[PDB]
């Protein structure tokens, strides 16, 4: 149906907390082959995946330029959030009490 | 950890059987920002993702050209494999009777 985007992204958004438990980023993506779907990994404190934790509908980059709102109930403890692919790639971090 | 690639795969030999339940594939990444993750997924005859079929224990891909195993535990009935992002992502198709 879509396959993963190859390109870059870059923040939009900071990445800040919600009214609810939650978290919420924007990105802007650079790249080419939209729509694509955006590369989201959340791991643990060890490099481990957790799942289950994306609140946004799977989520999409619709054009070279476009934006993406990407929702997350981040893990208990240390979090780090890998968007996209490669070199380029985001990773970001959140800690929860 | 290493990112998860961005370039283009290429099949260098394809899906095969083995004596125990699973089957075998040997990717070829032709794509540069190595060392980096091949990206894997295991998706059922309903295009579902599906969980915990990856046998092999991270792929990689080392380098540039660097050829690589992957062993997976295909579901029963018809499957679908995806390696790689984007436009170049390789779809695979397998059917276990």
């Amino acid at each position: 149906s879509y396959t993963m985007c190859s390109g870059k992204f870059s923040i939009d958004k900071e990445m800040a907390e919600t009214q609810h438990g939650t978290t919420v980023v924007k990105v802007k993506y650079e790249g080419a082959g939209a729509p694509c779907k955006v590369p989201i990994e959340i791991r643990d404190v060890n490099k481990e995946k957790v799942v289950g934790r994306i609140i946004s509908s799977t989520p999409l980059a619709e054009n070279t330029n476009s934006v993406t709102n990407i929702e997350l109930e981040p893990p208990f403890g240390d979090s780090y959030i890998v968007i996209g692919v490669g070199n380029s790639a985001l990773t970001l971090h959140w800690f929860r009490k």
